[PDB]
DNA sequence: TCAGGTATAGCACTGAATGACAAAACAAAATGGTCGCCTGCGACTAGAATACACTGTGCTATCATCATTAACT
C-alpha cells in the first residue's frame, strides 16, 4: 500500500530528474527500489515527513545507477 | 763408375700436458611478504506527489493480408 501510494512521488522525482541516461524506465525502477529500501527502514517517530527521506534515498539510488550503469565501460562512483 | 758424406726419416725413453668427476659461487627466475590505493556498501530526517519526456516522418508508388460493415439469402 505504501509503495502504491508513493509511486506518484517516485514518478514526480523522475520527472524532476529528467535525464536521458539509459532510459526513463530504468530510472523509474531504480527509484522504486530506493523507495522500497527506504520503507524497509523508515519510522514515523522522527515526527518529520516521509517525502524528504524517500527523496534522499531515490536520489542516492539514481546517482549509484547513473555512476555504475548507463555507460559502456564501468566507472566507479568516486571517479 | 764405385764410394765418403751430409741431408732427411724412423726408433728408445721419462716426464710434463690433457680428461673426467665433483664442489663452491654468481646471476636469472619464480614464489612469498608487505605497503598504499581502488573499490563495495551504508547513511544524510524542513517540504518537495502523472508533467516531464517532448514531435518532425512530412501526404512517394503502388501491392498484397487481416477483421468490422452492409446486405443477399
Amino acid at each position: 500500500e505504501m509503495v502504491e501510494a508513493n509511486l506518484r512521488l517516485v514518478i514526480s522525482i523522475a520527472k524532476k530528474y529528467t535525464n536521458r541516461g539509459l532510459q526513463f524506465l530504468d530510472l523509474i525502477q531504480e527509484g522504486n527500489i530506493g523507495l522500497m529500501k527506504a520503507v524497509d527502514k523508515f519510522e514515523y517517530r522522527r515526527g518529520y515527513k516521509f517525502s524528504t527521506y524517500a527523496t534522499w534515498w531515490i536520489r542516492q539510488a539514481i546517482t549509484r545507477s547513473i555512476a555504475d550503469q548507463a555507460r559502456t565501460i564501468r566507472i566507479p562512483v568516486h571517479m
